[PDB]
């Protein structure tokens, strides 16, 4: 059965898993958690091991803990590398860009003051910190894919992460030429392209309708900080 | 050559890596971050991917990211499992535990009133969230490691974590009989003891020396909050 994606009708910590079970062509359905009931009646099945979302229902596991959902995913459909030492630098690079679209994972629950701070907080951390990193493992091996020379998870969560700062900076990624090509190569791949184009599972950028969803399912995270 | 591991002298997130790799046998060092200009001189030599500890040198790799240090710790040491589906079950216990650690890595840089928050806060998430998850598993299938029957890494890094929670709140894991017996049992394995016995390279609960090393060393941290 198809793999069922339990979370908010939003990007938030489960846009990663939306990313990569579309890269990987793989068709999955989505429960959007709207109310506080429909919440509660969740948490009274047990269904959700520590009480939270991301939950994906795969392969007969009620699986929880984003990573533990994409390792096992990148892992199912050969994004993982081919021994110990791929997985090993594909996790470090994960590791990064995790961190980067981590940094905006408030950012719909700020203060338009503070969405100021932490945008530009995210774009300096971006072209000071990981695109240097990134652009410089491909400078090095000159190879179009991060690992293995062949399409990765490791790829797969840096075009997203590119996008997500090219949408609070537009010229982000200007100065990494390999990025920049890069960006264009894996958009390309016929599975990313169609996730790329309209009509998609793929969500858009998180407005106050989310937060307010949030908030009224989850009574939390009414005063979120920079 | 044996693993080097680059960090303070302390705990933070280099202590489940520690942990990992004494309950595996392994032998190795570490090197210590006392001085900013120690910190430059790293920086400068570029060993340091996105320029953050920890970073671990092992089998030829200049590893960062404490994930994916671990998660190839456990897999080099055969303690991730026997397949797929086992190792996402660790994966996802290990996001459990790794969250409730998480959540005192601010602890030893919190003033005395939020310290005392901050508690109650790591208590309550241990006693109503994470421990009645763990016991559950236990209970469900009877055996004296969470997966596959074996010690994994899973349950290396949760007898680390009710380790913590003890030494916050002593009788936090009253009520969970099978935890109580699971940590008994865990502590008792011989490279694991051997870690818990004097001497060892466990490191202590963190002090104001700790934090003022860390912040000595990296300028930052200067005003944490709960
Ligand atoms: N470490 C978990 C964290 C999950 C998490 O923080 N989930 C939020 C929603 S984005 C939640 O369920 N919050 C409710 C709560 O913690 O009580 C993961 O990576 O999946
Ligand atoms: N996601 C990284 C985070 C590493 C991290 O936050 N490291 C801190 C020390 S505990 C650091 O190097 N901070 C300096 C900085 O970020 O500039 C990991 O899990 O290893």
């Amino acid at each position: 059965a198809k793999p069922v994606l339990y979370y908010f009708n939003g990007r938030g910590k489960m846009e990663s898993i939306r990313w990569l079970l579309a890269a990987a062509g793989v068709e999955f359905e989505e429960v959007f958690l709207e109310t506080r009931e429909q919440y509660e009646k969740l948490l009274q099945s047990g269904i959700l091991m520590f009480q939270q979302v991301p939950m994906v229902e795969i392969d007969g596991m009620k699986l929880v803990q984003t990573r533990a959902i994409l390792n096992y995913i990148a892992g199912k459909y050969n994004l993982y590398g081919k021994d110990l030492k791929e997985r090993a630098l594909i996790d470090m690079y994960v590791g990064g860009t995790d961190d980067l679209m981590g940094f905006l994972l408030s950012f719909p629950f700020l203060s338009a003051e503070d969405k100021v701070k932490q945008c530009a907080f995210v774009v300096e951390k971006a072209t000071s910190r990981y695109f240097p990193a990134y652009e410089k493992v491909l400078k090095d091996h000159g190879q179009d894919f991060l690992v293995g020379n062949r399409l990765s998870w490791a790829d797969i969560h840096l075009l997203e992460a590119i996008l997500m700062v090219e949408e609070k900076k537009s010229d982000a990624l200007s100065g990494f030429p390999l990025l920049q090509a890069f960006k264009k190569r894996i958009s390309s791949i016929p599975t990313i392209k169609k996730f790329l184009a309209p009509g998609s599972k793929r969500k858009p950028i998180s407005d106050d309708k989310y937060v307010e969803t949030v908030r009224r399912v989850l009574r939390m995270y009414y005063d979120v900080k920079p």
